[PDB]
């Protein structure tokens, strides 16, 4: 499609909110592009309402070990989150930057 595959991924990402406050489980899923903030699997349905644009900014990968990703997105770019585990982390990868895959500047 005009953004790439139209993936969708759920499942709880490992965030980090605060130095204080790592290791944040809070369920993520990733619908058209739009990666949505919830605070648990029957939450999915209004969560907290923001939502991650993935698709029109980056899903940014980084740490050079295990678990490695982070978000930068439309307004605020700040989303540092770990994963279940690594293919975990990866599986976001996957599925964020396979939708989004066919827009190298912006989509818009």
């Amino acid at each position: 499609g005009p953004l790439g595959s139209p993936e969708f991924m759920e499942g709880v990402l490992y965030k980090w909110t605060n130095y204080l406050t790592g290791w944040q489980p809070r369920w993520f899923v990733l619908d058209n592009g739009i990666l949505s903030y919830y605070d648990s699997q029957d939450d999915v349905c209004k969560g907290s309402k923001g939502s991650i644009k993935m698709a029109v900014c980056e899903i940014k990968v980084h740490s050079a070990d295990n678990t490695r990703m982070e978000l930068i997105i439309p307004g605020e770019q700040h989303f540092y989150m770990k994963a279940v585990n690594a293919a975990e982390r990866q599986r976001w990868l996957v599925a964020l930057g396979s939708s989004k895959a066919c827009l190298t500047d912006t989509r818009t």
